[PDB]
């Protein structure tokens, strides 16, 4: 939830951190889909669904926080954590796949899955209102 912070004139917050989130909302529902159609179901093969869940929450809390900053930032750090850690298990789920382009595939989404998450983070930090944290240069 977002408190009172700043109100982006030229919509920076959808524009940037928007469709970043957008982009792991998507690429989550992508791999999720064709992993859980996917794979070979031989212990944490085949399916997710937790660290996926985990993520869209994340994701979308985001959305409901959007302008907050603060709340954002802390859930795009969690969703570092969520993303990475999904793309890893998909990164060992493709060395012992049955199909050799399902797996390429996979490590594919995979990508977009971690690449999307650095863009979230990157405009969820960007969009932070003034992000003057560290004393930056204050006058």
């Amino acid at each position: 939830g977002s408190h009172m912070q700043a109100a982006t004139e030229d919509g920076q917050l959808l524009r940037g951190v928007g469709a970043a989130a957008t982009a792991v909302t998507q690429a989550l529902n992508e791999l999720l889909q064709h992993v859980k159609a996917h794979a070979t179901g031989a212990g944490p093969a085949g399916r997710y669904d937790q660290a996926t869940d985990t993520i869209l929450t994340v994701t979308e809390n985001i959305f409901s926080s959007m302008g907050d900053a603060g709340e954002m930032v802390r859930q795009a750090r969690i969703l570092a954590q969520a993303t990475s850690d999904l793309v890893n298990a998909i990164k060992a789920d493709a060395e012992g796949e049955s199909d050799l382009e399902n797996s390429r595939k996979l490590l594919s989404a995979a990508k977009i899955l971690a690449d999307a998450t650095a863009k979230m983070v990157e405009a969820a930090k960007g969009a932070a209102a003034h992000p003057d944290s560290e004393e930056q240069q204050q006058r």
